[PDB]
Formats: C-alpha cells, sequence, structure tokens
C-alpha cells in the first residue's frame, strides 16, 4: 500500500539528505551553522557556545549570500549581491563586521563588483581581486594597497583565473596563495590576449529589445592559449607612498621552449614554495622548488631541488600533477605518484634527491592525502575488499610502511563503503562522512587512539521517512572481459523479480579517469525511474574510467570516442543476455562527456539499443578547449594526431541514426560545451534525413540547473524514455 | 486501387507542374530557355531560331547561374559564383559576352563581389554597386566611373537597399533607377549608422572551429532607423567631366520635420521623376514630381505638383503606397488608391491638380495595373463573379471608361479563375498566365484584336499522370458573420462523405492584406494530407485581411494579435457545426505571421483545438522590424501603443498551453523573424512549467528552404500531427 518514489519527490526534493557541513578553525574547534545561527564546537566534548546571533543583521538590508569568518575570530566577511559566472567564478559585494566591538565597518570598504576575497591564513589580513587587478588590506578599516596595475577585462588576470584555468585547472576562480603565516602573497597572472572568443547570444528577459552577445576567451583545442607568470610579494613592506614590488619566478627552461601551463602551487615553508608546471604536450611536468633570500629579496629554485614527472602510456597525473604535501621543515614530501604498474600510490621525496620511495603499493591506489603528522600520513583509498568504487581513509606509520591501519572500513560495513574525510588543524581530530551504501553517515573522531568520540548526523529522519517508500535496491558488480574485471552498478526497481524482463536504461559518462560504478547513495532521477516505472537502471565503469590503474584509464589515451564507446555496447550487450533484461527494450543515456558516448553508441550500428538521450554533449573534438582534450588527444595537426580528432566525430555517424529514437538536449547559453557541438549534430542528421527529437532551453549552461529549467528537462525526458518503452 | 498522393510525392516532387517563363526583348519576340540553351520566338508566328547554343559555354569555367542581354541585343551578362544573402539581396561575378564578336570580354571586367548589376533601359551602359558605392560603365570593355565614395560595409549603402528597406519597402536590393533611355541614373542612399545590430551566431560547416557571429544593421520596433538621401546624376556628362555630380533631391518639408522613409521612385518622362515619402507614423505619404532644369543643371519639384496620400482608418497602401503610372508625355497618372467606400481603385491624376477622377468603382478591388498604352489601360482585379480570391484581366478605354472589356474571365472559366498577365515591351501582346482552380495553362494572346495566338502550355503531362492518383478536391466558399462574408476554402480528402467526421487542420497565416481562401491550384503538404491521410485541411481570411475594402483590411489597425486571432478560432466552431469535422481532432499550424497567430490561438484558452505547430513565429511585436510592426501597430511608448504592443505577446499566455499539444520550430539563422522570438516563448513556457515540443533548424533561415532541411520539417511535423490525431 506504501508509495512509491516518483519523479515530483525528485524534483520538489521531498526526500532530503541531512548534512553536516563544519568549519575547522583551530585544532580543538569548529563553527557549524544552525537555526541560521553560528555555533562554535569543542571537539572533545561536543560542547558548544552560540558565536553569532541568527539576528544580529536584521537591519542589514542585504540579503547574505554566505560569510566568512577571520582566522583570529575578530571579524567577519560578509558577502551579497551574488551574481554567478562560469562553474567556480562570480562577483559580489561584501562588508565586513567586527565582532569585538561588535560593529560593522564602513572606512575603506571593499569595492561592489569584487572577483574574489580571502583572508590570509594566520590573523586578519585580506587580499581580494577587483577589475582583474589585486588589493591587499593589512587592517579591515584601513586603505587597501594596490598590488597589481595592468588588470584587463578579458585580457589580462592578476590574482584570478581565465575561462579555461578555471574550469580545467585549478577549479577555481582564484590564483592567489597566502605563505602559511600570511607575509608573503604569491599569485599569477593570466594573459589572454591572443585567445579567440568564443561567442554566442544570451536573451534574457523577454523586455530585452536585441539578444546580447556574450564573448569568452576560450582556446579551443590547437588554438592559441593563454600565457602565463607567477609572482610573490612581500605584504609585510608594503608602502603607502610607493607601488609595491612583485618578485617573478619563471618557468624552467624545459619549459620556456614552447607552450606550457601553472598547474599547481603548494607553499612548504615560511619561505620555501613550490610550483608545478606542465608542458602543452601534457605528459611532462616539473616541479621547481624556492626559496626566500633575505639577501636579494629574490627568490631562488636550485636545480638540484628540480622534480621531473613524466608518463610513457598517457598523460600526468588523474587531472592533472598531483599536489606534494611537505613535512614541518619543508625538507621532504609527499605525492601521489603512478607507480612501475600503473597504481597511483604514495611516494616520499626528499627535495634535492631524484629518487622517490613509494610507501603503499598495490593492486588498488591511493585517491588522496589527506593529513600529515610527523608519526602518521593519513589518506582514503579504494584497497578494502578490493572494490574500485569504495573509498575508505587509512593512516600509515611513516617509521615503519609496513604498519597500515584501516580507519574506517569496520566501523559499519553494512551501510558504510564510502567515505571522505575532515581534519582538524593539526590532524588532532577529524570528522569522517560516509556517503553510502546506505545513508550518510556522520561522526567525529580523535587521532591520538582513533577514539569514535560520537555520532554527529546519522539521518534517522529519513531513515524513518523512507521506510513508508518503495525504495530500489543496488547492485554493484563486475564482468570480466579478457582477464580484466569491469565494474557496473544497476538501480534496480522494488521487489525485483528475476523471472521478468525488465527494460534497461544504460546511465552513461564515461569520461576519462569516471567512476559510475561505486558504493554511493543516491535520490535522483534513476531512483524514480526504478521505483515508480520499474526500469533498470545500469552504469558501467570500460577502459578510460578510474581508480584502477593506469593500464584501464590509458587505454584510450590519443583514441577518445574509441574503448570507452565500445564497452559500454559490449556491457549492454552482455546485460541484454540476462534473464531479467527485456533486450528489445534497452535505451542509453548521458549528460556532458556522458552525451557524446551516448551519441556515438546510437550512430555504430550495433542494433543494441532502441533509444537514447544525449544532454549537452560534445560532438567533435575540436570544438572542446584546448587544456582537456589535448591531454587525452594531442593537438589536431597532421603531424599529431588529427585523423583521429577526425574520426571521433559524432557527425560522421550520422547514418546509423536510423533505426534508433534519439532526443538531442542542449542549453543555448552553454559556456562549456558549446551549444555549437549540438547544432552541428542536428545538421548532420537533418543532411542523411534522420528524423530526431531536440530540445533547446533558452538561457540555460551546461547545469541546466536553474529550478524552472531542471524540473523541465527531467520531466521531458521521462516522457520520451516512458514512450520508448510503451509505459503508461 | 489508385495510390494517393504521399508525404514522398511532396517532398520528393514527383508531379511536376510545368510552366512557360519567357522574357520580352522587343515588341514582337521573346527568349525561352529549351533543353537548356536559349531560344528566340517571333510572337506573331510561333516559329523560333537558337538564340545561344547551350555548349556556347561548355568551357566557361564556371557554372553560369543566370543571364541578361543587353536591350539592344549587343551583349550578354554572364552571372556566376551566386552567392544569397537575404530575401533579393546576393552576390556575384559577372562576365560579358559580345554577341557580335562572339568572344568574352577580358578586360575592364566587372568586379567579384558585385552586389548588383543593370543594364541601362536602352542601348548598353551598365551600372554596378561594388563596396557599396556605385559605378557605371560605358561601353562594357572601358573602364567604369566611380560615382560615389561614401559606401561603407553596413554603415552606408549607395545604390543599393539595407535590410529593412530591401525587405520591407522595395523588395529588391537595388536603390538605381536609369531614366527612360538612360541618360540620367536616380538612387537612393541609406545610412544605418546608428541602426542597433541583430547579432546570432552562424555554424557553417563543420570544419569551422569557431562560430561565426552574424550582425546586421536592424531596426526593431520603436528603434533608430536608418535615414535616406536620393540623387540623380547625368551619365551622358561622365566622360567629359572628372567627377559628374550627383545632384540631391530633397524630401518635402512636411517629411524633414520628423522620420520618414523613401516609398517610392519612378520615372515619368526623360527629364521627370517622381518620387514618394512616407512619415514614420505610416498614414502619411507625399509625392513629389521633378524636373531637370537644364539652365541649372538642378532638379526642381513645384509644390503644385505634389500630391498628398493619407489614410483615416488605417496605414497607406496595402504594405505600402501604389506606385503611378504616366501617360507618354508625363502629365498625368493613373494611381491605385482606397476610394471613399473603402475599395481600392484606379484613380486618374493631373500632375498639377489634386483631386483625381476614379476611372473604376464597385465593390471588388484593382489587384494591380499592368499596361497602358495610348488608348487603353489593362489591370487585374477580383470583380469577377465577386469572388476576392479570383484574378483577370481587364481593359479599359481611356476615351470611354464605360467600355472595359474583360480580356481572361471567360476563355476558361472552370479551369482558370486566378490570372497574372506578362505584356510585349510595346503592350503589342500578352502571355497569360492561369494558375488556378485547375491545372497551370499558359497562353499568347496579341493585343491588336485580343485574339488567342496559342497554347504555350497546357501542363498535359501532369494532368496524365494525376489521373492515377486520388487527388483531393477544394473547395471555395464562405460564411456570413455580422452580416458580411468571409472566406474559406477547404482540401478535401478523395471521395469525401459529408456523413462522416474527419478530423481538421486550420492553415493559418493571417497577417495584415493577407489572403489564404482562393483559386489557386496547388500541390503542397496539405494535398498530402487530405489525399493520405484524410485530413481536412482548412484557411480562413477574417477581419484584417486584404482585397476586400478597408472595412475589413483595417479592422485590426493598431490591434495586432486581436481580431485577426478571434475569428481564426470562430472559423474552427463554424466549420464544427458544418457537421463533418471530429471536434476531437481539431488542429492548428502556421508560419511566420502564421507561426504568431497559431501560437496565440492555442494559448487563447478556447479549448477548441487539441494540438498545434508554430514555425518561425512572431512572439512579440518589439522584436520585429520598425517598417512592417509600426506600420499597423504605431510606435510602443506610453503615448502611443504600448500598452497593447505589451498585451500582444505570446509569452503571456504561457500558462493556457497546458490545455494542449505544442511544437515549436524555427530556423537559428533566421535573419527575418529571429530565433529570439521562439528563445523567448521556450523559456515563457519552462517558467511555467509546460511540456511541448521544439526543433531548431542549424542555419536556416525563415524560409527553411534548403533541400534536406525542408523535407526534414515537413517530416518532422507529419509525424506530430498524426500522432495528435491518433492516426497509423
Ligand atoms: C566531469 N567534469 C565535471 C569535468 O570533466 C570537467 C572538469 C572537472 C574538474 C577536473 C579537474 C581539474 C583539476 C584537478 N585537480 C584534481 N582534480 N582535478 C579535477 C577537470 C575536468 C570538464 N571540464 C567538463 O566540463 N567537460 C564537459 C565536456 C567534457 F565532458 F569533455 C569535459
Ligand atoms: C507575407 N510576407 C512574405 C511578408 O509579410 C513579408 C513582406 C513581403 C513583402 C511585402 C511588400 C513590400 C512592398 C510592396 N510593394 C508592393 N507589394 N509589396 C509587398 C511586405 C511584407 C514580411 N516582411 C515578413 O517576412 N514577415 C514575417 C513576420 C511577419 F509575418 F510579421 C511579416
Ligand atoms: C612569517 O614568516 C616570515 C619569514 O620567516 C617572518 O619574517 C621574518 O621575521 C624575522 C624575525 O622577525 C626577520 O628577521 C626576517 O627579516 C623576516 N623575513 C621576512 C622575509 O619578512 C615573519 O615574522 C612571520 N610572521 C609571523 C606572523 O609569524
Ligand atoms: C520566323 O519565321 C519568319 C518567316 O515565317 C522569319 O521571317 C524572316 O524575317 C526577316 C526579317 O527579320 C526577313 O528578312 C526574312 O525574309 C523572313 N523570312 C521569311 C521566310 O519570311 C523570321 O525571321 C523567323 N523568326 C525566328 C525567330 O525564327
Ligand atoms: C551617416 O549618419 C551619421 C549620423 O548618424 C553621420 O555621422 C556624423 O557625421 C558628422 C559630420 O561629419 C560628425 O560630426 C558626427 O560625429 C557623426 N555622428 C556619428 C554618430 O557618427 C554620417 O556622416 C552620415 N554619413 C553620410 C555619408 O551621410
Ligand atoms: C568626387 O566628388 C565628391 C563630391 O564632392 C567627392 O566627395 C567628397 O570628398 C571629400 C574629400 O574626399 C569629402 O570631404 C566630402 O565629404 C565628400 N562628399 C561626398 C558627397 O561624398 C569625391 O571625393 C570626389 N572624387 C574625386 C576622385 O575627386
Ligand atoms: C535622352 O533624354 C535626354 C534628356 O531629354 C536627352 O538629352 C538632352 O538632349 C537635348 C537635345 O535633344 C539637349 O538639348 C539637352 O542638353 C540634353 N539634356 C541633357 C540633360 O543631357 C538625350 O539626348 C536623350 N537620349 C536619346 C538617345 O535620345
Ligand atoms: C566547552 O566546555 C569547556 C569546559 O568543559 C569550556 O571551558 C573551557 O574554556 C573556557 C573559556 O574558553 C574556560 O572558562 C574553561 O576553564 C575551559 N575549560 C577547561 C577544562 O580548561 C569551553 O569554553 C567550552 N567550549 C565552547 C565552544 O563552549
Ligand atoms: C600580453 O600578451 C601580449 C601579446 O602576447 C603582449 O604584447 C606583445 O604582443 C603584442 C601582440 O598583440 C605585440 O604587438 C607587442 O609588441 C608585445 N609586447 C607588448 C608590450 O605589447 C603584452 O605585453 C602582454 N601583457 C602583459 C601585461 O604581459
Ligand atoms: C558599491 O556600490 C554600492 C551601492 O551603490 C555603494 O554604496 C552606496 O550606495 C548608495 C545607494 O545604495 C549610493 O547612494 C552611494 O553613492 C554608494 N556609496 C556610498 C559611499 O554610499 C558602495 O559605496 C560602492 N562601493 C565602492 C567601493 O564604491
Ligand atoms: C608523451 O606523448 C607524446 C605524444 O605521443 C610523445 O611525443 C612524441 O609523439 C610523436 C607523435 O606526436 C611520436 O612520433 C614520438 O615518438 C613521441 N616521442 C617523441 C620523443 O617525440 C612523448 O614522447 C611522450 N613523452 C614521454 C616522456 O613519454
Ligand atoms: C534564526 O532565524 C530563523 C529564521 O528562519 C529562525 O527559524 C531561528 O529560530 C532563529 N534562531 C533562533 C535561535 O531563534
Ligand atoms: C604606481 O604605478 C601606476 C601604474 O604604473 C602609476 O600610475 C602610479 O602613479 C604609480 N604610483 C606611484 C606612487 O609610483
Ligand atoms: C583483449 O580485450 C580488449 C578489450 O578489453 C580488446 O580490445 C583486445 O583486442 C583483446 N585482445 C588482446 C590481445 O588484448
Ligand atoms: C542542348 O543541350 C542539351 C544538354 O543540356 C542537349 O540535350 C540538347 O541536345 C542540346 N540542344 C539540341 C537542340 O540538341
Ligand atoms: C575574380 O576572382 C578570381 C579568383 O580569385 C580571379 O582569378 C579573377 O581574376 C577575379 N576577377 C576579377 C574581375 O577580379
Ligand atoms: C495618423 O495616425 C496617427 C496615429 O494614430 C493619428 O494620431 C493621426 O491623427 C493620423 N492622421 C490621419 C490623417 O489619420
Ligand atoms: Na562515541
Amino acid at each position: 500500500t506504501r508509495k512509491t518514489y516518483t519523479l515530483t519527490d525528485y524534483l520538489k526534493n521531498t526526500y532530503r539528505l541531512k548534512l553536516y557541513s563544519l568549519r575547522w578553525i583551530s585544532d580543538h574547534e569548529y563553527l557549524y551553522k544552525q537555526e541560521n545561527n553560528i555555533l562554535v564546537f569543542n571537539a572533545e566534548y561536543g560542547n558548544s557556545s552560540v558565536f553569532l546571533e541568527n539576528s544580529t543583521f536584521d537591519e542589514f538590508g542585504h540579503s547574505i549570500n554566505d560569510y566568512s569568518i577571520s582566522p583570529d575570530g575578530q571579524f567577519i566577511l560578509l558577502e551579497y549581491n551574488y551574481v554567478k559566472q562560469w562553474r567556480h567564478s562570480y562577483t559580489a559585494s561584501y562588508d565586513i563586521y567586527d565582532l569585538n566591538k561588535r560593529q560593522l565597518i564602513t572606512e575603506e570598504r571593499i569595492p561592489n563588483n569584487t572577483q574574489w576575497v580571502t583572508w590570509s591564513p594566520v590573523g586578519h589580513k585580506l587580499a581580494y581581486v577587483w577589475n582583474n587587478d589585486i588589493y591587499v588590506k593589512i587592517e579591515p578599516n584601513l586603505p587597501s594597497y594596490r598590488i597589481t596595475w595592468t588588470g584587463k577585462e578579458d585580457i589580462i588576470y592578476n590574482g584570478i583565473t581565465d575561462w579555461v584555468y578555471e574550469e580545467e585547472v585549478f577549479s577555481a576562480y582564484s590564483a592567489l596563495w597566502w605563505s602559511p603565516n600570511g607575509t608573503f602573497l604569491a599569485y599569477a597572472q593570466f594573459n589572454d590576449t591572443e585567445v579567440p572568443l568564443i561567442e554566442y547570444s544570451f536573451y534574457s528577459d523577454e523586455s530585452l529589445q536585441y539578444p546580447k552577445t556574450v564573448r569568452v576567451p576560450y582556446p579551443k583545442a590547437g588554438a592559441v592559449n593563454p600565457t602565463v607568470k607567477f609572482f610573490v610579494v612581500n605584504t609585510d613592506s608594503l608602502s603607502s607612498v610607493t607601488n609595491a614590488t612583485s618578485i617573478q619566478i619563471t618557468a624552467p627552461a624545459s619549459m620556456l621552449i614552447g607552450d606550457h601551463y601553472l598547474c599547481d602551487v603548494t607553499w612548504a615553508t615560511q619561505e620555501r614554495i613550490s610550483l608545478q608546471w606542465l608542458r602543452r604536450i601534457q605528459n611532462y611536468s616539473v616541479m621547481d622548488i624556492c626559496d626566500y633570500d633575505e639577501s636579494s629579496g629574490r627568490w631562488n629554485c636550485l636545480v638540484a631541488r628540480q622534480h621531473i614527472e613524466m608518463s610513457t602510456t598517457g598523460w600526468v597525473g588523474r587531472f592533472r600533477p598531483s599536489e606534494p604535501h611537505f613535512t614541518l621543515d619543508g625538507n621532504s614530501f609527499y605525492k601521489i605518484i603512478s607507480n612501475e604498474e600503473g597504481y597511483r600510490h604514495i611516494c616520499y621525496f626528499q627535495i634535492d634527491k631524484k629518487d622517490c620511495t613509494f610507501i603503499t603499493k598495490g593492486t588498488w591506489e591511493v585517491i588522496g592525502i589527506e593529513a600529515l603528522t610527523s608519526d602518521y600520513l593519513y589518506y582514503i583509498s579504494n584497497e578494502y575488499k578490493g572494490m574500485p568504487g569504495g573509498r575508505n581513509l587509512y593512516k600509515i606509520q611513516l617509521s615503519d610502511y609496513t604498519k597500515v591501519t584501516c580507519l574506517s572500513c569496520e566501523l559499519n560495513p553494512e551501510r558504510c563503503q564510502y567515505y571522505s574525510v575532515s581534519f582538524s588543524k593539526e590532524a588532532k581530530y577529524y570528522q569522517l562522512r560516509c556517503s553510502g551504501p546506505g545513508l550518510p553517515l556522520y561522526t567525529l573522531h580523535s587521532s591520538v587512539n582513533d577514539k569514535g568520540l560520537r555520532v554527529l548526523e546519522d539521518n534517522s529522519a529519513l531513515d524513518k521517512m523512507l521506510q513508508n517508500v518503495q525504495m530500489p535496491s543496488k547492485k554493484l558488480d563486475f564482468i570480466i572481459l579478457n582477464e580484466t574485471k569491469f565494474w557496473y552498478q544497476m538501480i534496480l526497481p522494488p521487489h525485483f523479480d528475476k523471472s521478468k524482463k525488465y527494460p534497461l536504461l544504460l546511465d552513461v559518462y564515461a569520461g576519462p579517469c569516471s567512476q559510475k560504478a561505486d558504493t554511493v547513495f543516491r535520490l535522483n532521477w534513476a531512483t524514480y525511474l526504478a521505483s515508480t516505472e520499474n526500469i533498470i537502471v545500469a552504469s558501467f565503469d570500460g577502459r578510460g574510467s578510474g581508480y584502477q590503474g593506469d593500464k584501464i584509464m590509458h587505454a584510450i589515451n590519443r583514441r577518445l570516442g574509441t574503448f570507452e564507446v565500445e564497452d559500454q555496447i559490449e556491457a549492454a550487450r552482455q546485460f541484454s543476455k540476462m534473464g531479467f533484461v527485456d533486450n528489445k527494450r534497452i535505451a542509453i543515456w548521458g549528460w556532458s562527456y556522458g552525451g557524446y558516448v551516448t551519441s556515438m553508441v546510437l550512430g555504430s550500428g550495433s542494433g543494441v539499443f532502441k533509444c537514447g538521450i544525449a544532454v549537452a554533449p560534445v560532438s567533435r573534438w575540436e570544438y572542446y578547449d584546448s587544456v582537456y582534450t589535448e591531454r587525452y588527444m594531442g593537438l589536431p595537426t597532421p603531424e599529431d594526431n588529427l585523423d583521429h580528432y577526425r574520426n571521433s566525430t559524432v557527425m560522421s555517424r550520422a547514418e546509423n541514426f536510423k533505426q534508433v529514437e534519439y532526443l538531442l538536449i542542449h542549453g543555448t547559453a552553454d559556456d562549456n560545451v558549446h551549444f555549437q557541438q549540438s547544432a552541428q549534430i542536428s545538421k548532420a542528421l537533418v543532411d542523411v534525413g534522420v528524423d530526431f527529437q531536440a530540445m533547446w532551453y533558452t538561457d540555460e549552461d551546461h547545469g541546466i540547473a536553474s529550478s524552472t529549467a531542471h524540473q523541465h528537462i527531467y520531466t521531458h525526458m521521462s516522457h520520451f524514455i516512458k514512450q520508448c518503452f510503451s509505459l503508461p
């Protein structure tokens, strides 16, 4: 008699997952917003105090988007007038409220339309970027010092990233890096002078008579890339009478010989900074370690302290060279790198030694290094039970690498197989965040003896609500292909009956280093399709997928649109051979990279799929950006890899769409995968006389996430899938 | 069983309609293309000779797109490298062939990318526009003389129209007018300096990496319009002076007080030119008649020869003030104008007398004046049988207006009721073109005795083919609403049975002065729908439609989106009451103004229609151009008609679309009705949570006429209609 999880439940968020987002402010306490109030918690005992009244700003007059308390707890930055730009970038207005004198600062306030702002790591200095230039405020109420004067819209970027560096390299708008104690402020400068612009229309509200043309410096594959320079400035010796002097750190000669990128910046100590550079041909990167010289006031990077990282099977790193984790004295560091077997493990480096030593090993991979103390290094890996889609927290004794302890594996194995972690300032405490297969579970622990102090949030409220719903189940397993196992997951309908034939929807992404088969608990479209429509929603990680070593991940190097596409068909083929699958009703769908694979599959002539949906897909690699595309495809020149760039397009397979039902969807204001990609797909289908379904979303970008568009797309796709499967 | 007229028959054009396109080159000879070669026929006897052998240019090195013989027959203009622009404009290359010498001229050649070229009306002078400047060639092989130096891409246009003048005013790209014997060359100059630009992307072939942004000076309703100036240069003086003076003829004071347009240029004699001007508020126009002053070399327009033409019920003219037809001596002229009853009839004017004399009258209208001789005036009207949808040729004796003979009415009344005509150079002969209700019939006649000389093309071949096909029948009739007749037509399925209930498709356009109910024979989408799908396709001409007097035409003055929308809904009801229509299956569809009406109807909440298709619709009048929009809606300001502008949008009825099935279609490169218009409709529908069907056509314009796209859109629309009507 109980209800199912419906489309409306998914769209209106009827069943909400509770979270516990805390912010560590020291090694013993953290901030947590409750009832709109900000409380400070003592980790050891769990007791709290109110830190900021949810009414303190009742007469502020502005809607506060977010807040940020200075490291010393003396000030709070109030963010408002938020205006989103790309994936991470946005502008906003700011105000600083003095917590000591319980007063709002009105003198020398941060400008409106500020592009980025950040407190120093210690104390209360500020650094913000406005009009592409960097500014520093030693005190919240004092006048700021201008650090750069070359800032120019769409041309010169000081302290912030341009489009491609924001999206593909740093995953952030900021290009500012404070030294550990706030003395130095390092920053990058980007020059997009010769980078072509992508142009597309923006219609805006109906009142706008003429559509606006948006123009963004965006380097497509093979095009001219922005250039980059790196600087360091001493914020302790700034003058009101003299323009701040920034010291430049140039990239190594092996980098200056041609196009290159700055791919990582990590401080080692108060006077030592490391930088990793990557060549445009992303199989070779160099780390420079630089020390501040009090005599010349310059930064020297000893050649003997250089570290090269290259790859012979593919590119370097998962999406970019990994970041180094320096020890207290900065004389050595730990870094995740691909080992001789092609598995990513932690290597220990001496700053002036070429050979590093691997401290972990095995047919599994370290996902990331989470914390470092003189006795232990904490990290997350998918080692447990050999499940590449599981994640657990481990610590390894630095004095004896044979001593590895899993800290989360056995806490609750049935409910928790995928963890994330948050350590306090000195790793004295850590918060564990279990996200599956059962309902999310947040706990707090102490490092000295790894005690489980308390449960922060167990989602018992949601568990109670879900008891009255017929929820689908999840099967995570694998199939073998040529001696190699590949994992898949299936979202199975309630009361699954293996003696019946169920329609099947293959949910695919399949980009390089992707993972779609995991132990994560999710309430999404697939939950509804399985719960209400009785559709099996499956996903498969084939060649090119991540966290299983380079042999699998690099199989598609310089060859996108091949093995990862073929493997999805092979998986479907195998699923169709299963007793509970109706081989007459198998569909496939994907978004972004997933739209591309779905389209390449439907245009393969395999005959396995009856219909498919591609959302904002890539259609030909020459249309996507250089940093991501070239990493996997090299350059599109006859001397490099043009032939495959031309053989891996969706358009060339148009004719094969005659035997399938295809729905193509795309937002007109997509700054990431340009509408162009879908406009070329539709034109090729028209040119060979193939009928298909389409839907454009006016002014929506790659996320098609505005509330109304989101509901509209999923509603439209549901009708399409049900119609394809002959479902009432 | 006889096969029916299928979708493939329409898309593949299996039943080809033959025609007979001839070009008069004198008072008794015409050119005709047969077997790909150009023949010259003697009108009087029907005999001919090969004018230009099809192999004459087998090694020209290019595909000849079109040709043009100079009036004196001494040269032939060869046009190639045709590159289409808007509805009438295009660029091309040209070569000139000396017919006597049989050689292709190779010196002082017309430039590539020439915007327009035209022979002088007599002899073989040439005037062409290149890079927006006018040039004149006295002899085909000699250097040309530059006439203007102000030419400026998208800014200053000399001798050619800008976008809005091309589309809405002159229906042509050229803006130059040779005087009768070719001595003078008159021309307009348009300045779009402050006209806003419509911008949209053009994706082009898949090889183009970055989309192209098309930018066109296009004035939307209420925006800054281009300004205009008129000039006349004496070409006979070009070889005598270094820089011949272009004498300007200024607009009258009545026009200079505000924004205005040049709407007509017509030469009266070798030394008399007439021009008509129109105020931005299109209900007042002025015609100046200007004489060349041999002593000053200037042009003077005597105010006593100025003619005013204003309208109290609407705008002036059907789409623009009508053109004058001067008698040989240039002292009088005939012009079609709305009489006191609102019916358009021929008025005879003395050039220096303001009151004119109507020479025709009645409750019908004159469509156009086709020829004028010293004794007779020939015109086309819908007088016959009081059928506003019919057209016939008439002759009226200039010395006795009571003597009016219909030259086409009785030729073949059952087969022919819609005629157009083509007179020889001095009207000695005329070709009659019958286009319906039966198969087109082309005949040649002698003006001296109005006797038929012979049949040129009777379409016997097609008639034979259609014998084996179950063709639909067509009904043209009227219904009385408010004691006034409103015509409609219905394409009826074969073997129609008034005792059955047929699904009905309302084919609508309904813009001002439109006519969708007529006696023309058509082989189109509706033919297939009726013949194969047994669907009744109907059209109705309600308030706002033309050729029936101003009472009906001006009924929507300043009120677009009202009566013409309601009458369409009311027509469906009336059709329901006819008894052979299935009220559960009534659909509506239209293109352009038609897409707008369709959308307005589907959003009216009438409950009458089940589904509808809007192709390239207008969605809000402020997005359409100034000249057309303001003519019917006035200005979008609070002091004028802004409230109705804001009240007649499709977007404000979004909520009502929940009651119907909608398919929205638009070409992305539509320079006329911008994609913007459908982008706002879709957004408004997404915003209120309405599901609908959509389809964009990459790089197609308002005509979506490319071969592949054309077949694709009609195939897509057929599936939608059949599905809505539950048809196999
Ligand atoms: C899965 N996601 C969100 C991504 O791949 C995006 C990016 C997400 C951030 C990644 C990135 C960058 C640095 C870094 N350092 C550590 N992790 N890490 C991850 C790079 C790829 C990618 N730029 C994108 O939007 N695409 C659309 C077309 C496409 F499919 F083809 C790629
Ligand atoms: C029916 N047609 C083809 C037209 O109305 C078009 C034009 C065709 C030429 C006419 C024109 C101009 C001068 C003239 N002189 C004599 N006849 N004549 C006709 C004006 C209207 C109009 N500019 C158009 O494209 N619209 C799309 C949106 C819209 F529906 F709202 C109007
Ligand atoms: C942050 O670290 C810097 C660098 O070590 C410290 O600055 C040095 O301080 C010493 C002692 O006062 C001076 O002798 C040096 O000349 C300083 N060097 C530079 C480059 O400024 C700074 O004191 C530290 N700041 C904090 C807050 O601890
Ligand atoms: C059509 O045929 C007539 C004869 O039937 C041709 O007439 C010739 O006309 C020229 C003048 O142009 C005379 O000098 C000839 O003597 C006429 N010949 C005859 C036999 O009468 C006429 O040229 C033909 N026209 C075409 C285009 O072929
Ligand atoms: C086209 O129109 C523009 C006005 O919109 C003219 O430009 C002006 O020209 C004057 C005279 O030289 C200048 O002082 C102004 O600065 C110009 N205004 C603008 C907005 O540009 C232009 O001269 C006209 N061109 C022609 C050939 O008539
Ligand atoms: C031919 O005459 C026209 C008209 O005087 C010249 O055009 C003028 O050129 C001057 C200087 O180049 C400008 O300051 C004026 O604004 C122009 N007037 C017009 C109406 O365009 C043209 O330059 C002359 N050509 C030659 C070769 O002398
Ligand atoms: C075309 O018409 C023009 C204008 O009437 C003729 O040129 C005039 O010719 C007369 C002689 O008959 C002269 O007195 C005038 O000076 C000319 N006027 C101008 C403006 O040039 C021209 O001769 C006619 N062309 C032909 C071939 O008859
Ligand atoms: C949590 O509880 C402790 C007491 O158990 C609070 O007290 C500590 O800090 C106070 C002021 O900062 C001192 O008055 C106490 O002496 C000190 N306790 C000890 C044992 O030294 C602590 O402040 C509380 N934290 C919060 C956030 O409320
Ligand atoms: C940003 O890059 C540009 C171009 O790469 C630098 O300018 C150089 O390139 C120009 C081409 O547009 C040349 O014309 C210039 O001579 C050359 N140098 C200068 C000073 O323009 C530009 O300087 C860079 N800007 C910064 C702040 O580094
Ligand atoms: C950024 O913009 C805000 C909003 O305009 C500025 O705050 C004041 O806003 C009021 C109206 O809300 C205006 O009357 C004032 O002119 C604005 N300025 C001041 C000083 O009152 C704010 O000042 C701007 N910030 C900066 C750094 O210019
Ligand atoms: C990283 O990959 C690149 C690209 O495959 C290698 O560069 C060369 O690639 C070309 C084809 O573009 C081949 O002909 C060469 O054999 C490759 N090697 C060289 C030295 O040119 C590059 O070698 C790889 N780098 C590493 C360190 O393995
Ligand atoms: C803070 O404001 C919110 C407004 O939604 C209110 O619900 C909450 O109770 C307030 N906090 C306290 C402690 O009253
Ligand atoms: C700082 O540099 C900028 C830009 O070069 C200059 O305009 C300004 O006057 C300088 N100020 C001082 C104090 O040198
Ligand atoms: C092994 O399997 C892979 C796919 O997993 C296939 O591409 C390959 O051709 C097979 N053979 C060998 C020798 O690897
Ligand atoms: C004219 O050329 C065509 C080819 O397009 C050819 O078929 C025909 O024979 C030629 N004309 C004559 C009279 O032969
Ligand atoms: C037109 O362009 C072609 C190709 O660029 C060139 O060969 C030819 O000479 C040009 N003709 C003229 C008249 O400029
Ligand atoms: C012309 O139209 C305007 C706008 O409606 C109107 O105010 C004016 O009176 C009209 N003039 C005539 C003669 O009808
Ligand atoms: Na506990």
